[PDB]
């Protein structure tokens, strides 16, 4: 692992916090957690990082906070192993997944976790839908719209996650497609990090 | 093939219209109102928003996503640093101006008349409290025009076309950082 003396200011079920210690953990990357209350910040966090959000990477004296810039910062200050690809179409159709994945899935998702009683079992059947039917993507491709691991897996896989910790599970049509990505991903050596 | 579906007040249009110009590159404008998307827009994007720029086959949206490809599939001039912390601290910058600036230059726009005269106040404070910044460095925060220059100077540009002027201290800073963009071959390029 690399030694390097960042803390990453996180609460450990923030996806965003997710998305972030699964690229630090790909990266092999050695780093102090320091865990945060929502309700209750640590004054050196609002210091730090006044709008007072998680994650916040602090390194020395550069702070960063926002996950997209966190994980693109860690991917080009350590390429190894890349998780864009190399060519400038591919990145920037990467991209537009990501933001369309965050868009539209993740406020679903926390309507899911937070929402009335109707609202959670409305928001988990519109998710499970959303998800069966975008399952053809794999019979082409084992990671998420690509051949390799990568940055928007590392926005997918924090949400099955939580999906599956909430009841779901897939039967029916593209349902072996969505369980065959899950143990790919949820069995890397990176995310088994993430989560322990 | 390459086109851009743009509105001609919209800031996120005028940022990309600054890019293209700095790369040269050649497109069509195909000039969208908001109140009425028309169908070829729906089609390639059904979020409907604009700037949406299409290039042979991809289809873009969301104006820090188009500014990013450009950078990298025109690579000069570079506009944006090449070291990972600067490149990280510039993201940063432009995610805080477009976050804590942005909405307050809308309010400006299309707020009632009291909501307008109030919001124009605000970033006019705001802007003569950072001039030492403007102070630092010929364009903001950096050596070289890139990136973060492009969500800074569409904003100037509307304020000043809003009446705005600045007068007392750090104005100097500011006005020649604003005539020093301004007055670029991209930008004016970019409002033509």
């Amino acid at each position: 692992s690399l030694r390097s003396v960042m803390t990453l200011f996180s609460n450990k079920d923030d996806i965003y916090c997710h998305q972030v210690k699964i690229v630090l953990a790909e990266k092999g990357v050695l780093y102090e957690n320091a865990e945060v209350d929502l309700q209750a910040l640590p004054e050196d966090l609002m210091e730090l990082n006044p709008y007072g959000t998680v994650p916040t990477l602090v390194d020395r004296d550069l702070v960063l906070f926002n996950s997209r810039i966190i994980m693109e910062y860690l991917d080009e200050r350590f390429p190894h192993p890349p998780l864009m690809q190399v060519y400038p179409v591919s990145r920037a159709k990467d991209r537009l997944l990501m933001l369309r994945i965050e868009q539209d899935w993740y406020p679903t998702l926390a309507k899911a976790e937070n929402g009335t009683e109707k609202e959670k079992t409305s928001a988990l059947k519109q998710l499970k839908e959303e998800l069966l039917g975008i399952a053809p993507i794999f019979q082409q491709m084992p990671y998420f719209m690509n051949e390799e691991f990568g940055l928007v897996d590392c926005y997918v896989a924090p949400l099955l996650w939580k999906l599956k910790h909430l009841g779901v599970e897939f039967t029916g049509t593209g349902s072996k497609a969505i369980k065959a990505y899950m143990e790919r991903v949820f069995t890397r050596d990176s995310f088994l990090q993430s989560v322990g």
